[PDB]
């Protein structure tokens, strides 16, 4: 199962980690992506678990946006994991950088209760543009499924410990 991770709280845990590497190390049940609305996983997260499918999860994505149209900011879908998990839970955090008001972030995080176990970055963090001390707060007020947070940057990873 999961190994290496700092226990936060009753349901919480966390990791300076790869979240691609740690997806193929578990295989976890559902692994986040940190989705925008139209499922175009360019960069950031998105991005690298996208390429870790071989483009697999935009193909898989962009039947979806046609089908369905694209999803809400703070919503979610649960597509394939590929090679990475059995499921990906694409969850759409606010864009802090497109405007997005940074109360929908509770909203996103709520998705994770519909799943046991996750594998998850910090919704909204990184090129979401929103401050990552307020998101793990968020996710531990919020999330209460076990959640297995991977934070790529060890400085990030050191100060969200230390400010805990
Ligand atoms: C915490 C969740 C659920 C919520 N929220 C309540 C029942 C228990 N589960 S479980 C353990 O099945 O994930």
């Amino acid at each position: 199962s999961f190994s290496g991770y700092l226990k936060l709280t009753d349901n919480v845990y966390i990791k300076n980690a790869d979240i691609v590497e740690e997806a193929k190390k578990v295989k976890p049940t559902v692994v986040v992506n940190a989705a925008n609305v139209y499922l175009k996983h360019g960069g950031g997260v998105a991005g690298a678990l996208n390429k870790a499918t071989n483009n697999a999860m935009q193909v898989e994505s962009d039947d979806y946006i046609a089908t369905n149209g694209p999803l809400k900011v703070g919503g979610s879908c649960v597509l394939s994991g590929h090679n990475l998990a059995k499921h990906c839970l694409h969850v759409v955090g606010p864009n802090v950088n497109k405007g997005e008001d940074i109360q929908l972030l509770k909203s996103a995080y709520e998705n994770f209760n519909q799943h046991e176990v996750l594998l998850a970055p910090l919704l909204s963090a990184g090129i979401f543009g929103a401050d990552p001390i307020h998101s793990l707060r968020v996710c531990v007020d919020t999330v209460r499924t076990n959640v297995y947070l991977a934070v790529f940057d060890k400085n990030l990873y050191d100060k969200l410990v230390s400010s805990f």
